[PDB]
């Protein structure tokens, strides 16, 4: 993927049990950003997940 909106949704997963959230219980790539930093027990989940530009 490329060109991504902040409306699209990021599954995340909670390291501390295994934890998955998708659908409702996913936040939009901006309130995943967020909501990761917010949390750092979760890790960003999705099958590839292309940050535009490697660091």
């Amino acid at each position: 993927s490329g060109q991504l909106d902040p409306d699209t949704r990021i599954p995340v997963i909670n390291l501390e049990d295994g934890t998955r959230l998708v659908g409702e219980d996913a936040p939009k790539n901006k309130d995943l950003v967020e909501w990761l930093k917010l949390h750092p027990t979760y890790t960003v989940d999705m099958p590839s997940y292309v940050p535009k530009n490697a660091d």
